[PDB]
Parts: structure tokens; sequence; C-alpha cells
């Protein structure tokens, strides 16, 4: 059943994380960027100077066109297409056959990835944050009417040049993780957006009031590299990071992303750079968990060893990127509104310090963390 999805994820570092699919009769064979940051499935429909390949809807015997044109913006990039439906299969998931909406994108912008190796992206969040809007069915949404495929979803993100991990379609795969899995709440369904209700950095408390973490939302979002924070927060956090590794210096573009840092091969000074604990809302009443992350998640790997402060500014609230669920096996269990956390298989390692997800801790007071 699982074994054979275990793996069908790969990817190279900071490019994205995809899976393979086909789309259209006779199959067209595509890798898909999986996107839970959003709900829309789009994939090239044009030549493109980062493409290798790209969906053709001439040669599709399935594509049915709706003659409604999209846009879809994020964060970073953006495109329009348009709207069709078509057969869409998963090589390394279920054995089945869906047809689901699909956008071909004809123009885009800062979207596609030189090197990257996908041409498509696949939203696996709600339909409340699809464009147009909410009646056009989101990917997941269409397996699951179509099929006896379980409303829930796995990601085991491996991270570092070649990245690779699992997506686990419709069910939990026990081999991919260590200890128990912890669950937290989605408020509601959208994003997936969780709540944060403490935060801590080399075991001291950020001391902030609970809502600036969640301010104005708090994502899980696999499309996104970094783990973006509030500017309050992150300001707290950067002086925190800063003063914790103060025994050397960096040019201040570093804390920005600007620039690289780099060390003799192999005397990276991981000691200095401290760990940081997200503490997210639990199951029941005035319990938490926490997830602890090395200095290994958020100073990504760019003769010597260079990196790239993974920690950035959002006015969107938090987002939990890879940064955050590299290391974790994620499960996104939509048929219990609920996100369970667990430390990976390949979880990957320090010296003297290791990734962990731990409870119960005990917080009161966590609906106020919420923020409306
Ligand atoms: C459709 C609507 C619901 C809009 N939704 C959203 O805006 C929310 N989520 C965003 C994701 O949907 C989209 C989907 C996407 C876009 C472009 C290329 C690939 C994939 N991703 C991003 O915007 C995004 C991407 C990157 C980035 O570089 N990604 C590469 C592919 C990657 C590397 C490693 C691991 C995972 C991804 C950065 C960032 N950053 C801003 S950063 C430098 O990490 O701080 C943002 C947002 C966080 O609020």
């Amino acid at each position: 059943s699982f074994v054979e999805m275990v793996d069908n994820l790969r990817g190279k570092s900071g490019q994205g994380y995809y899976v393979e699919m086909t789309v259209g009769s006779p199959p067209q064979t595509l890798n898909i960027l999986v996107d839970t940051g959003s709900s829309n499935f789009a994939v090239g429909a044009a030549p493109h100077p980062f493409l290798h390949r790209y969906y053709q809807r001439q040669l599709s015997s399935t594509y049915r066109d709706l003659r409604k044109g999209v846009y879809v913006p994020y964060t970073q990039g953006k495109w329009e297409g348009e709207l069709g439906t078509d057969l869409v299969s998963i090589p390394h998931g279920p054995n089945v056959t869906v047809r689901a909406n699909i956008a071909a994108i004809t123009e885009s912008d800062k979207f596609f990835i030189n090197g990257s190796n996908w041409e498509g992206i696949l939203g696996l969040a709600y339909a409340e944050i699809a464009r147009p809007d909410d009646s056009l069915e989101p990917f997941f949404d269409s397996l699951v009417k179509q099929t006896h495929v379980p409303n829930l979803f796995s990601l085991q993100l491996c991270g570092a040049a070649s990245v690779g991990g699992s997506m686990i379609i419709g069910g939990i795969d026990h081999s991919l993780y260590t200890g128990s899995l912890w669950y937290t709440p989605i408020r509601r369904e959208w994003y997936y957006e969780v709540i944060i209700v403490r935060v801590e950095i080399n075991g001291q408390d950020l001391k902030m009031d609970c809502k600036e973490y969640n301010y104005d939302k708090s994502i899980v979002d696999s499309g996104t590299t970094n783990l973006r924070l509030p500017k309050k927060v992150f300001e707290a956090a950067v002086k925190s990071i800063k003063a914790a590794s103060s025994t050397e210096k960096f040019p201040d573009g570093f804390w920005l992303g600007e620039q690289l840092v780099c060390w003799q091969a192999g005397t990276t000074p991981w000691n200095i750079f401290p760990v940081i604990s997200l503490y997210l809302m639990g199951e029941v009443t005035n319990q938490s968990f926490r997830i602890t992350i090395l200095p290994q998640q958020y100073l990504r790997p760019v003769q010597d060893d260079c990196y790239k402060f993974a920690i950035s500014q959002s006015s969107t609230g938090t987002v939990m990127g890879a940064v955050i669920m590299e290391g974790f096996y994620v499960v996104f269990d939509r048929a219990r509104k609920r996100i369970g956390f667990a430390v990976s298989a390949c979880h990957v390692h320090d010296e003297f310090r290791t990734a962990a997800v731990e409870g119960p801790f005990v917080t009161l007071d966590m609906e106020d963390c919420g923020y409306n």
C-alpha cells in the first residue's frame, strides 16, 4: 500500500519538493511542486525558458476547456492561465484516476525556477482560498469524492544537492517517523492554519503577547522555503540569534538573506546558533506540545561551506515553511481537522542536539493566542 509511495518526492536544494503526475489521454508525465500553502492545480502550458517540458491540451483526448481565465498571485511569483478539466493520475500514489480542474499556465512572472525540475504546482489547501473562487474544486477534494482514498495525506520533506521525501496519500506510514505523533487543531479550513501559543529560543521564552505569533495567521506551507515571522516577532527572534552567535560577526544583510556566510568545510560553528521551539495548541484543555528546530534547518546550505539565513519577515503572519517541515513527519488529517507532528526518520543530526516533538505541556488561555 504505502511502501509504493515512500520516496515519491524529489527536488534540488532550495528549489522545492515535487511529485510525479500524469495528465490527459494519452498520459503526459509531469513534475508537480507540492504546495500546502495554496489550492490551485496548475501546470505550464506554454514554452518557457526554465521549463524542460509542458502540458499540451491539444494532445489530450480528455481535455475540456472551461473558457474561464484565472490569475494566481503568491508571495513569490504569479501566473495566469486557462481553466480546464482533464484526467489526472499519480504514478507513485494511489492506483486511481480522477477528473480534476487544471489551470493551463500561459503567462507567468518570477514563478518558475531555473533548474528546479518541476513544471507545475499542486495546491493542497482548501477551496476557500482557491482562485478565482471556492467553486473551483481543489485537486485533493476531487480525489476524495471520486475515490475511496481517505481524506488524509502526510508529508515528509527530507533536506540536504538533491532532496527527497514522501507524500503518503490517504494514510500514515509508521516507518517514516519515531516517537508519538502530536496533533494541533486546524482552526478553520482555508490555509492549514494553526495556533502558536509560545516561542522559545535556546530554552528562553520570547515573552511576547501570544497574539503576536499569529498576526494575522499562522500557516503550514510546504510551498514556502523559509520560516517567516511577523515583524515584531522576527525582530525579537533575530535579536536573540545574534546575541547567541555574537562570538562571530556577519554583515547585517546576512540576517536579511541578502548575503551568504561561509566557513572552511567541516568547521561550521553550529553550537553558537540556538534551537527554536514553537509551542502549538494541543487537543485537550490547556494542553500544548512543542516542536524544536535545529540551526541546521534555518541555516540553508548554498572548498568551503556557505549558508543563507532562512528566517524572514512577513506581513501575512507566521509561515511554517520547509525550514520547519524538514525533519518532521507532518500529517494533514483533514478528516479530523488537525495536523500531526512527529520526528522524521530523515531528521538531520547535530552532534549534541536533536530536533524534537515533545508533550504534553500545559498552557493557559490558548484561545487568546488566536488573532481576530
Ligand atoms: C494562491 C494563494 C492562496 C496565495 N498563497 C500564499 O501566498 C501563501 N503560500 C505561498 C505558496 O502557495 C507559494 C507557491 C509557490 C510559489 C512560487 C514557486 C513555487 C511555489 N509560495 C511562495 O509564495 C514562496 C515561495 C518561496 C520559494 O522559494 N519556494 C521554493 C519552490 C521552495 C524551496 C524549498 C522548499 C519548498 C519550496 C519562497 C517564499 N518566501 C517569501 S521566502 C524567501 O521563503 O521567505 C514564498 C503565502 C505564504 O501566504
